[PDB]
């Protein structure tokens, strides 16, 4: 939203399409930056991708597979070229069909069941995927033990400068009630080594599905013929699908009153219609669901970013923590 910048952006938008054979009418500036091109009669989204070339590629081509399998995620228009993108100094341009539709709304149960049925489809649907020769995969599988400690070493760092800011709440109760969740961190890592993990992710190196790495509401829509799409796959990684369903249900379920239990049940519910999950599968899930994952977010913000929160959200973050460990005891 700007004079000369929005003018130069559009500018830009006309100069990349002439790689593509597309009518540009009207160009819209929405969102990596995102433009709406309008044409004759329906649209198509140009997509300048920020991340650097390797990564840019793995998702390109997984999108490319994914869409010509039948998956729903926006298919790739080919350039004059034949290409599926145009690089244009340090980055790269795709043209992508535009998919029409609405987003979900979390609070209503049906969409809270379409949102996951989608997750399930593209978990399915990404097995069998392989970028070509010459892009190197993206794979986290194996290195959740790693990713703890280094979170939970991370954690400890984080106490030095603390006890430098000695005239402050934040800092103050993350001095006093740390070392509990920090033990707690190592002690779920322990437990994540004795559970079906390894085996199952050096299954999954062999013929891996794609983690979508942010899926939520800003990623997906119900079209037409109540068909949910999946639209940014940007960050798109091989790992365990259990990896998305943490980082979708932990987060919506953040409180300091009750664990909702049963939008908790509606949602695996729904995943495990499509995509069944044996209880070893879940065992691990459930393990990874109890590590200070959103307490670790929460920290970030005031140390790394400097975001000056006070001594509530800390607290607020601290009692999630607590109310999620009683909530999954009997499950890990
Ligand atoms: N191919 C696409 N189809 C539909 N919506 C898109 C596409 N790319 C980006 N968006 C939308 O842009 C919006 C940001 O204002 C998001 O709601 C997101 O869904």
């Amino acid at each position: 939203l700007s004079a000369e910048d929005a003018k130069k952006l559009t500018e830009l938008a006309e100069n990349v399409l002439q790689g593509w054979d597309v009518q540009a009418e009207k160009i819209d500036v929405i969102q990596a930056l995102v433009w709406k091109v309008h044409t004759d009669s329906g649209a198509v989204c140009l997509k300048r991708i920020h991340r650097p070339e390797k990564k840019a590629l793995f998702s390109i081509f997984a999108q490319d597979y994914l869409a010509k399998k039948g998956m729903n995620v926006p298919g790739i228009l080919p350039n004059k070229k034949g290409s599926l993108y145009s690089k244009h100094g340090s980055f790269l341009f795709v043209v992508y069909d535009w998919i029409e539709g609405r987003p979900f709304e979390l609070t209503v149960k049906q969409d809270l069941e379409f949102i996951m049925k989608g997750l399930a489809d593209f978990h399915t649907a990404s097995v069998g995927y392989q970028p070509p020769n010459g892009v190197p995969i993206f794979t986290k599988l194996g290195r959740w033990p790693n990713h703890y400690t280094k979170r939970c070493k991370q954690m400890e760092t984080w106490k030095l400068m603390a006890e430098a800011e000695k005239e402050d709440p934040f800092s103050q109760l993350y001095l006093q009630e740390i070392d509990g969740f920090i033990e707690d961190g190592l002690r779920i890592k322990d437990r994540l080594l004795q559970s079906t993990y390894v085996p199952w992710t050096e299954q999954l190196k062999k013929s891996p599905n794609l983690c979508h790495q942010d899926y939520g509401t800003g990623n997906t829509l119900l079209g037409e013929n109540e068909q949910i799409w999946v639209i940014d796959l940007d960050t798109v990684s091989f790992d365990l699908p259990i990896r998305d369903l943490r980082k979708m249900i932990i987060p919506l379920l953040d409180t300091t009153g009750v664990w909702d239990d049963e939008t908790f049940n509606v949602m695996l519910n729904a995943y495990e219609s499509r995509a069944p999950l044996t209880e070893e599968q879940k065992q691990v899930m459930f393990i990874d669901m109890l590590f200070p994952y959103e307490l670790y977010d929460v920290i970030r913000e005031k140390y790394v970013r400097k975001s000056a929160l006070p001594k509530e959200e800390l607290e607020s973050a601290f009692e999630y923590e607590r109310i999620k460990a009683n909530a999954l005891r009997q499950l890990i």
